[PDB]
């Protein structure tokens, strides 16, 4: 039942608020319905990035999840996650892409095995 | 109609030209037929990498796009992108991998929603 | 026949042993049956990450391969790779995810073309 969220951004590290990784863990566990134990978060600041040819603040993100991915769900995750990047990192939501991936359990390794 | 291009390389940051992300943005806009506003670019230098067991300059890259991905198009993008990586980052084209992803609009978040 | 392996971890760079990239290359070549010349490896230490909300050592990894991906094969790769991360980076196997991707040859660029 794993899920993992990565955010890559040109915002500097010092502008990522204390607790951001915990907030992402908590809110993604609520949004996906998964226990927080199985949510992993990876935040990558200070990146060399451009969005539409502008180097103003932006983010490129991915959510990989075993299940809980689909049309309506992804719209709800995007409202949640773009809102968090706007409020916490001051990145405009129209300068964020988030790619969503529904992983088959047999294609996710954990603890010397897979979830298949 | 988003697209995005990521380059991970062991070439040092000082060797990535200041104009490289703009050059990639413009050349990918032309190659995909998309307005440059829709293209995001991310360059990640100074990485700990090996390609075929050697740590000479190399790159591992990804192009994710809503449409404009397919057998013939991907052959053409590989020539474009190997040319840019060879000239601007001094990477031999046989030390470049590019993974191509045709993303469904429902699986790309932007601006608080998805493109579906 | 390309394959590539990426490990992202919060373990510090100084904790990644000399020879780790070579060990990954050789062990993956053996595991996948591919010649090492086709294997790329990418290790990303010092990352800002959490797994289950905790920032104890963890890793998020990916193996992309043209073929040699499947249920039993991925279980075997997970035992190998978690074992290497435990022995070499001191990361607990229950704090590792590895995502496996079977890439179509037409979607992997190399040297001015694709593998199709
Ligand atoms: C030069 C040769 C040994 C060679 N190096 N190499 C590195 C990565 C991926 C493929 C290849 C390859 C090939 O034989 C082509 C035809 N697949
Ligand atoms: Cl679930
Ligand atoms: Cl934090
Ligand atoms: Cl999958
Ligand atoms: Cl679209
Ligand atoms: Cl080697
Ligand atoms: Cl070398
Ligand atoms: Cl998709
Ligand atoms: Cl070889
Ligand atoms: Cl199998
Ligand atoms: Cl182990
Ligand atoms: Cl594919």
């Amino acid at each position: 039942p794993a899920a993992m969220f990565i955010v890559n951004t040109n915002v500097p590290r010092a502008s990522v608020p204390d607790g951001f990784l915990s907030e992402l863990t908590q809110q993604l566990a609520q949004a996906t319905g998964k226990p927080p134990q199985y949510i992993a978060v990876h935040v990558v600041p200070d990146q060399l990035m451009a969005f539409g040819g502008s180097s103003e603040p932006c983010a490129l993100c991915s959510l990989h999840s075993i299940g809980k991915i689909g049309g309506a769900q992804n719209r709800s995750y995007s409202k949640l996650l773009c809102g968090l990047l706007a409020e916490r990192l001051r990145i405009s939501p129209d300068r964020v892409y988030i790619n969503y991936y529904d992983m088959n359990a047999a294609n996710v390794g954990w603890n010397n095995s897979t979830f298949a």
